[PDB]
């Protein structure tokens, strides 16, 4: 499940290490062409998780000579996990961009692409450029995915062996391919394999966003609207292979079951993890908090040990700041209004006794780097030579492992936030690749959180516990009981979401069913036998209308049905005339000779237009009207669902109705589809000379 | 004017620089002995301005020695111009910071202090904290000022040479000792000179911002019906007079809660100073209003290289679309020769779309998200390699220099280990990278459109062509752009609407140029007049308040105030016996049921007085207004037989101080709800501002008179059990 899946992993990078004497043997041209030889055995029939070891192994060969960096055993496990559908957690500082070379190499050998996906597109052109240089080494193509590139460029990037990109831009083509008349005109292959790089945005915070594509198609001065709409979560679920990475930022992982079918698999560090997490403190008042908080940082100060300090505000970050000035402890704050002051900061945010007060603390941050940074004390130098240098790493050294044994980085969190990803992401600043640290977070009775405890009785207990001034003793069962809160309003926040998604996944399937739909008709040049099939469709429900199937004669109404012929399907025909002249006709013979009118007419425009153009514009008629008819759809089930509210109530659920109404709602679209493209191949106008 | 004051200032410039070599021969001690030495000569009379050649040298030398820099030509100039009440402009990449510890050092000199005002604590103790061994070196202290800061603390730093601070902590400490009880705890000094790093955000924007302290600290038709009757209003007397504000305020309405106990403008701050000067980057377009609020003038400092930017004609296009395709094809142009580009644009949606217009031209660029700080920064760094484009929306001022080639700092920055070869290698392959650009032309800045405010424009130019290096800019502009109603003419817009624009067919008109600055010069200028008649308002709540802290201070710092309060009481009295009797009135026309219980129930002063004038028809009006006060000070000398002299004159000091800050703050109300309760009383017409000043000097005036009152009235009532 985990250490299951994981012992066996790990029975694999023994044979990837096994490997590596052979792979150090090697020509730089001959790991070239171990994709060539992998892409022929996968020709022959091979599996290609067989080829996991060999594959890893070139790769991390690659990179070595490339990058000068060899992936650790940690990032082996990483990618395999990645080529299975999971969530690799990773935790910060775990060369998450290094570990992903792995499985994006693997899953292009195939010959059916990668998407490799980014939160933007500083990040999929720097990665695109970064790791061209390996995938060309090994003979793959890299391809760049940006808004406002001209489709042949990003045909050429869904061409290339791996593709970045966002997220967005990769959804985005994806409707506008299934806007496209020609399937030429489409710039993605078939979505074959999916590599996420941060999953909390770009699949949990966003998955119920919807992309859409609007406009002023408005056939009938005239307003926008949607042409086509797909959320990310329904995107993301068309790949065959999906896979993605994020922090030890978890606390989701039913989640990722719940949306996409993901198993997350917690990823080992490369070195342990020795950051003490110590229990959480809570005080009667924030004045005693504070007093706590500020006595913490003295203490360790005094002892070398720099301390970080989370808060949830501006107006927080002022009353810690103040209070560590009160008391004559030199400080930093982090103000957001001076980026270029805030770097500065950072960079020496580590260095012996610092003390930095951050507020709203984002994902990731910079590396606080113990000790100082001392590339930022070169970096400063105007001209660094040497025994210059040498001096100051050995300074650093020095100050680096003074700190490490002082207790490395302290984190304080000065309050939890409701969501515990956010307070693990604070935490994670510390004790990043092996290093010492520690975390403490600090609550107080007053606190908004005390709050998600939904009783003013039951939180205010804790009273009587007493806090008393000095003499805290600790209870490591609040701890536990404020991550277990914690988790209820997860949990709560997400049976909600789960609601909404079941419906929209009524959405998600009548889209997916109207899209393939449309594909099968754009992959096509003729369209003539499902043409000639809803034809007789068509007359048939058209002639039920007006002759009420095996009637007698006088329930027929033939003044009606003749105009309804006349008025959409141009067809004037003296059935009346007909009737009372033939005491033959039968209605069974009737129906055939207003179809097989239909036909010869349509048969004589084809005459002069010429069978080719006749079948492209049957073709372009189908996928136009089915554009208009879902345009008008997609806006209909939304008037439906946010008139869900007062519908269902009354012993039946409301869905089940919702579900029910959409139901007979695209049943109805299909049957006007099949009507709509009859109408009009019948009614073209076209100008016939003589015979 | 700045052609003249720079002649004679280069003339003083190479005084300096005859000075070096006497400089360079003194060991450090006696570096550190020209401080004394200086001050001696003040001493005996000498003129400050007279020790500039010297100070500065002696600073330069110090510098030299310290921090291994040595001010340039420029920087003696911007220092000299920062001793007089002037702001600075020096062009970013000039050194301001240095610049800086030249006034700084001479303005010590008098032992009087000098407050370096930051625009925030970080680089308050950045400064303070990379300046000390500089002015300790020659014999000086540095004192920094942070919120929360303990007084003792705050004493020490403001008695050295040298404080550094934010702007808002000068102010505040200017307010608490202002409510201070005695004059030992007041935290500053005389408020000698204060030199301003950035005066367009600290002077201009935030002129009007004020600083308040709040306290809990209070103590306790349709007119018709109101009006009439209860214990405080009976008479028959209006319920809106400026006099029954807070009243009304009551009526407006139908714990305890918390009032402003002081106040004060920025503006107001720094116009206590005795000299008063700062510093800011080549922006200007505000001299006309530091002249104009703060009697700064403004001069322009040159840069100690040739400034060489090539700021081009601003080019004007029909629509938008023409405009983004004019500004692709010059980035193609450019690119293609190795030059990089700078976009600035107004909107992130405007970044979007010259960002999409790029890619669907094949160019390749970043642009500056605001989510993503850390891509910011690294985008930064590459943004002077050739080629580069960089889209940046609403730029700040300064911001991180641009390196042209790239800077050889950010490489060597991520290399773990190098060596002389490595670095060698890094430094050589950028000199070609960067003299690659130079030769392209530098940066080139595009500004998209040009922003309402010249400064921000002048700003983002400003990033290009810094320390000499090769540099341009240009703006465009279309007739669809926010800036075209900046002048109040549709139709005058619309004539560009005539001669109108045309494909492959630039041309360049120079009053286009003139006329866009001219634009947004009559737009600034607008603002502040605008700006100009709320300093009005401001102006009187100034006076006021200078008033009453000159008065509040007088009273702070004499031990003894006996004389103060005979002066006052006598006052008090004269006009009190006013009331009932008119002076050498006939005892005819004297009334004393009203007289009587006045003295009474105001200051606990029962004498039974007609009955004086029963027994005795002898005395008269004089001499019976001299037994009144007579026995007020009998039982007032009684009271202090039995408290102590010392005692007394302390509770008497202190009750003027209380009762003027009630006073006072009960004023500051009256007058916030006054001046909002200008906003609909009766037009704008009759006017508004005027009868405003008109009510609440006379307000002012009335609380002095009551301020006397009160104090008698507590010191005459005041329990001691005899
Ligand atoms: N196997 C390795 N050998 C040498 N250096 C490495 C190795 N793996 C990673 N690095 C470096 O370690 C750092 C971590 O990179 P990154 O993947 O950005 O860390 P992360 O927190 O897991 N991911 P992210 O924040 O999404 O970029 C980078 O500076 C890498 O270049
Ligand atoms: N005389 C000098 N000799 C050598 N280096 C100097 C000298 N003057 C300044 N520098 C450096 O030039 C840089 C400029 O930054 P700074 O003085 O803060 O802002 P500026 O735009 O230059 N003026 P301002 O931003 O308001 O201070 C700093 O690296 C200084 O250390």
């Amino acid at each position: 499940r985990n250490d299951r899946t994981l012992r066996r992993m790990r029975k694999v990078v023994n044979i990837i290490n096994a490997m590596e004497p052979e792979m150090e043997k090697l020509s730089d041209e001959e790991l070239k062409g171990k994709t060539a030889e992998f892409r022929a055995r996968l020709e022959k029939g091979e599996v290609l998780e067989n080829l996991i070891p060999e594959a890893f192994a070139v790769v991390r060969e690659a990179s070595k000579r490339v990058f000068g960096m060899r992936h650790f055993d940690v990032q082996l496990l990483g990618g395999m996990v990645l080529n299975e559908r999971c969530i690799a957690e990773m935790r910060t500082g775990e060369g998450k961009t290094l570990t992903a070379t792995l499985p994006a190499y693997l899953n292009a050998l195939t010959g059916k692409g990668v998407h490799v996906v980014t939160v933007n597109d500083y990040l999929a052109q720097r990665d695109a450029e970064n790791n061209r240089p390996l995938f060309e080494f090994l003979g793959l193509t890299v391809g760049i995915n940006l808004p406002g590139m001209p489709a042949p460029a990003k045909r050429e990037a869904y061409a290339a062996d791996i593709t970045y990109g966002t997220n967005n831009e990769y959804g985005f083509d994806y409707l506008r391919d299934n806007m496209a008349f020609s399937p030429e005109e489409r710039v993605q292959r078939k979505l074959h394999y999916a590599l996420v790089d941060e999953v909390d945005s770009i699949l949990i915070d966003e998955a119920r966003t919807p992309l859409i594509i609007s406009g002023p198609a408005e056939d009938s001065q005239n307003e926008n609207q949607t042409l086509a709409s797909i959320t990310f979560q329904n995107y993301f679920r068309l790949y065959e292979k999906l896979a993605g990475m994020t922090g030890t930022a978890d606390t989701e992982a039913f989640e990722f079951s719940s949306i996409y079918k993901l198993d997350t698999v917690v990823v080992p560090t490369n070195r342990p993890m020795i950051r003490k997490d110590l229990p959480d403190l809570v005080y009667m008042t924030e004045a005693e908090k504070i007093q706590a908080i500020i006595e913490d940082i003295k203490e360790r100060t005094a002892k070398g040990q720099p301390v970080l300090v989370g808060t949830i505000s501006i107006e927080k970050s002022e009353l810690v700041s103040n209070e560590l000035t009160k008391a004559g402890i030199k400080h930093n704050v982090l103000n957001a209004k001076f980026h270029a002051n805030e770097a500065a900061i950072v960079a020496q945010a580590g260095y012996p006794a610092a003390v930095t007060i951050a507020t709203n603390m984002a994902g990731r941050g910079t590396d606080i780097v113990l000790g100082g940074s001392w590339q930022a004390e070169v970096a400063a130098l105007e001209n660094p030579t040497a025994e210059q240098i040498e001096k100051i790493k050995a300074d650093w050294q020095v100050r680096h492992d003074a700190v490490l044994e002082a207790g490395g980085l302290h984190i304080i969190g000065t309050e939890r936030h409701e969501s515990r990803r956010i307070d693990n992401q604070l935490r994670g600043r510390s004790g990043r690749q092996g290093d010492a640290g520690s975390s403490r977070f600090y609550l107080s009775m007053e606190d908004a959180l005390m709050r998600i405890f939904a009783s003013d009785r039951v939180s205010g207990m804790m009273r009587k516990l007493g806090m008393k001034p000095g003499e805290a003793i600790e209870h490591p069962w609040v701890t536990k009981a404020i991550a277990n809160a914690q988790r209820k309003v997860e949990s709560r926040n997400f049976d909600i979401r789960k609601q909404l998604l079941e419906y929209d996944d009524v959405a998600n399937d009548q889209r997916r069913a109207i899209y393939s739909q449309r594909n099968e008709l754009l992959d096509v040049s003729d369209v003539s036998e499902t043409i000639n099939s809803i034809r007789e469709d068509v007359f048939k429900a058209t002639i039920d209308a007006y002759i009420p199937p095996q009637s007698l004669e006088e329930m027929w109404d033939i003044p009606g049905l003749q105009e309804r012929l006349k008025n959409d399907f141009d067809l004037d025909l003296p059935i009346a005339e007909w009737l009372d002249k033939e005491p033959e006709l039968h209605e069974e013979t009737l129906r055939e000779r207003i179809l097989a009118q239909s036909i010869e007419v349509y048969q004589r425009k084809e005459e002069v237009v010429g069978a080719e153009m006749m079948r492209h514009f049957e073709k372009g008629v189908m996928l136009q009207t089915l554009d208009s008819l879902w345009k008008e759809h997609l806006a209909a089930m939304d008037y439906l669902r946010q008139g869900i509210h007062l519908r269902g109530y009354a012993q039946k659920d409301p869905k089940q109705e919702y579900k029910r109404e959409s139901f007979s709602m695209f049943a109805a679209m299909l049957e006007s589809l099949k009507y709509e493209v009859i109408s009009t191949l019948s009614k073209v106008q076209v100008r016939m000379p003589e015979e």
